[PDB]
């Protein structure tokens, strides 16, 4: 069972200008989590799928595999599409280029979670969250049952506070983990009116009835999106250098 | 295929004491749901479950049949386990007793759509509403699939409409059609978080990955909870004549 991990890193950012490339504590965003991507046990090799030249050059500046991709790529999944044609894999994990603070050790869970079930297609993460951040549009929620698989995926509050107190809601980590042939027939579903709606791109496959386990895992650290939470990164970083030594 | 209605009418009410027996142009609500019923064909009998010997009594009287349930149940499903160890059937279905404006069209949809696939544990009802509608915690909206299986029930409005224009909503109709294995395993199941939070007593058969199957169908009438409604199902089942 071959696993890899991809890690799309395209520039063009509207309110941050060439992202990937942003210092942290003397290294670019990027190699920051090629660098954590290479500590999880269990991976053959780690891409940084791109469709920037800058970006291409600066990873292979550091010596990470870089493969260039289309630029007319619609949704992030459709680029892994492409790696997936002629990067060979049975697992793919999808790992976002701006959060550089990911844990290895929860990749190793959602990987360990494909592994000990061959018939789970999709995997991804989640964590518990107040009732005050699941109040926020920005922040997508999940509703899982025994099994921890996925109901469904929203940016509304779910499950509704009728009774309050009872209520516990779960973040949804972008990190995903998926089997090869969910990839090979990705391109053949329709978009969903859900997805459409919600613009939540993991309804199109919630939609197709392809089933998506959501492992928990405790409160992962800021990701960079602005540069008020670029800042906090940048110190809580280094304070993890000076912690380490 | 043998299959059953059974209409669940407990005499008590917060808001209205009594209100299967509550007059409706002539007759006691619950002899229209219970005509309604004997009008749906493919089914092969038609019980009120009743916790009340004034209700019984009524039904009786106008030649339905009754049987005589526990009253410390909290739920017309728990109600319909009950049922189910005296009334053999292989498919049952719950209608509520205070919608005496039923369509026996809708209720053969539902037993169409069970027959058509013998891998179906539960099915159910919904039909669309506006986007104004879906704002409201009291209506329960529905979210399906291609296969128009159910993702998840919701107070909250779902799908959220970040592209407005894109999202169509889905209010969900309380009639459901239960395989008889799915009555059977009924007690053993707990009661979820999402149930208890959201008050939706759908959701605990979700949490145990039990599939429902939702078929749409048109705008429903309204029901009798409130004696606001009561005065306007009387007002549209007397121009409905
Ligand atoms: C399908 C549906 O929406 N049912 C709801 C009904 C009515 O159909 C609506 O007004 C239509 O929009 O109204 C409510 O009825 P009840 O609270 O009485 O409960 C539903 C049903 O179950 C029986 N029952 C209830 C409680 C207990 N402990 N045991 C029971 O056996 C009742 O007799 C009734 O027939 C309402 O607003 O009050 C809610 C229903 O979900």
């Amino acid at each position: 069972s071959k696993a890899v991990i991809v890690i799309p890193a395209r520039y063009g950012s509207s309110r941050l200008p060439g992202k990937p490339l942003l210092d942290i504590v003397g290294k670019p965003m990027i190699q920051h989590v090629y660098e954590r991507a290479l500590q999880v046990a269990g991976v053959a090799e780690v891409w940084v799928a791109t469709d920037d030249p800058r970006v291409e050059q600066a990873v292979q500046a550091f010596g990470g595999k870089a493969i260039m991709t289309r630029n007319d790529h619609e949704s992030g999944t459709d680029r892994l599409v492409e790696v997936m044609h002629k990067v060979e894999a049975d697992i793919y994990i999808n790992l976002q280029g701006d959060e550089p603070m990911i844990r290895p050790r929860d990749v190793e869970t959602l990987l360990q979670g494909m592994r000990d079930d061959p018939a789970l297609p999709v995997a991804t993460l989640c964590h518990a969250i107040s009732a005050a951040e699941a109040a926020e549009p920005s922040t997508v929620k999940v509703v899982v049952n025994t099994r921890q698989d996925a109901l469904y995926f929203s940016r509304s509050p779910i499950p509704y506070p009728r009774n309050a107190e009872k209520a516990r809601y779960l973040k949804h980590v972008g990190i995903y983990a998926y089997r090869r042939d969910v990839l090979q027939n990705y391109s053949q579903l329709p978009e969903s009116m859900p997805e459409q709606a919600e613009s939540l791109e993991q309804l199109r496959l919630m939609n197709a009835g392809i089933n998506i386990r959501t492992f928990e895992v405790a409160a992962t650290g800021p990701g960079v999106d602005t540069p008020a939470c670029l800042e906090k990164v940048r110190a809580l970083m280094a304070q993890e250098l000076a912690e380490n030594a």
